[PDB]
């Protein structure tokens, strides 16, 4: 509308530019990374996962909530189109590797399943800066330790709650109580993908609509090495984690990784080795590369 | 001049935080007892004379070979483990110091042997294996703690550490005199606590004959920091055979970085890892 929008990129768009949008604006979307199928065949393995009865044991965050909380934990142990397809597309991580380029080795720090239901209220404004607290008090100028990633599995729409960012408000002193008039919509397709710099003020839409059709966001936050993931895919069968790329080990932190220069050495190491040499880790494209 | 304090071992912990924030360093006299000391010494010991490896070696391969150095004690070394890593005292300071910040655990503990005839380390600051620690303003929850156990003598001539009292407050490092710092001279079973941001160096080894300089270093970090050192790979039994406070110091539980984070990290399906893994502990019912 009147105000400057959220920019709409083709999958094949440049990574030069990308970065400087992100820099600039804060965020935008990349239009039809994923294809319908693969789209669909995510939400399905997400449906089964919702399915399933309520546990008798501990749940850290469900517990928090009404019994009503839709959520799926770490759906990269449970979906196997996330972990293999959605999580190592290529046009995500040529833009993780540009946007952590001072920072260095990024990987996976959460990847979850949100519905929001008719009815449900916006978030308020916020930085995502919680999770790990140290975040809040880095410097804009600092390299970026953090990226947020946002799939629409179901349409985004201006009545259902499409998520509301604020252009520019990385380089704000604070979130502060902003209007909603200030912030503008990434309304979306299943398919499309929302990303977000660190410090962007942004907001969820909820869903004010009455049909009962709910909303469907996978949220997946991608950090530096430096930072500790806040799941760990370390209960992972070790069959499942050599059915998956090199890449994919990576971003779950089954390998060594190396944090930016002035750390010459690397981080997540054991014995003074590689830990995916300690543990004999094998992978599926490992004799292409 | 100000000379690094010693506290006796079983000083009053608000002194010990006083003294990290307006000296950002201090001495515990005879934390460890002699026994503690000498296993700990002859476990090391029997790492040392194990021969050099033919694969690549991360840190080792970047330094020359009189570099000495053996990493993750805690899995080699029982008295570590069992012992030394769970120290009470160690503890009570690590929960004052990290009150801001939240809950912390082990990035890395790793032996260091310095030869004579060996150069003091430049001047610096503990800000390398995570550099965003190099962005974080002075008064931000500190997320990083160094705690060095002498394991010979520390001496002013062979090479007892160089702290810079009160440099945490600097702005930058800059190019300080070596007659800035003043010496941690110690005795096997002390401990050199330093403070995130000051300045110091290693003090080499200016001796010309005997037996090198020992010390284990150990740093304890905000739970949000990913461990240098990933202690992933220990035996299931060797692991419950440790204390909770040990497991969680490894990385073997979920942990709890302070308020906003109102969840935890380090968790799986919802649930502590500990809880998932099915973990005994020496320690819990
Ligand atoms: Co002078
Ligand atoms: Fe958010
Ligand atoms: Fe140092």
């Amino acid at each position: 509308d009147s105000k400057p929008q959220l920019q709409r990129l083709a999958a094949d768009a440049d990574v030069d530019r990308m970065c400087r949008l992100l820099e600039e604006d804060g965020a935008f979307i990349l239009k039809g990374l994923l294809p319908f199928d693969v789209v669909e065949s995510f939400n399905r393995e997400l449906d089964v996962q919702m399915a399933i009865p309520p546990p008798k044991g501990e749940r850290l965050l469900a517990d928090k909530y009404p019994p009503h909380f839709k959520y799926v934990p770490n759906v990269a142990t449970t979906c196997p189109t996330f972990r293999n397809t959605v999580l190592i597309n290529p046009v995500i991580h040529a833009i993780c590797e540009a946007y952590f380029q001072r920072t260095g080795d990024y990987w996976l720090s959460a990847a979850f399943l949100r519905e929001i239901e008719s009815g449900m209220p916006a978030q308020p404004f916020h930085r995502d800066d919680a999770t790990h607290p140290l975040m809040h008090y880095q410097p804009l100028e600092a390299p970026p330790v953090s990226l947020s990633v946002i799939f629409p599995l179901t349409e985004f729409t201006e009545e259902n709650g499409a998520t509301e960012v604020i252009l520019g408000s990385h380089r704000w002193t604070e979130v502060g109580t902003p209007e909603r008039d200030q912030a503008v919509l990434a309304t979306m397709d299943p398919g499309d993908v929302l990303i977000v710099r660190q410090r962007v003020v942004h907001a969820g839409g909820g869903n004010r609509t009455t049909a009962g059709k709910p909303r469907r966001v996978v949220l997946a936050y991608f950090n530096s090495v430096q930072l500790t993931p806040f799941e760990t895919y370390r209960t992972m069968p070790r069959e499942m984690v050599e059915s998956m790329t090199v890449l994919g080990q990576r971003m779950l932190g089954w390998r060594t990784m190396k944090p930016s220069d002035p750390n010459i050495v690397g981080i997540n190491l054991i014995d003074d080795k590689r830990l995916e040499n300690v543990l004999q880790l094998k992978a599926a494209d490992s004799p292409a590369l």
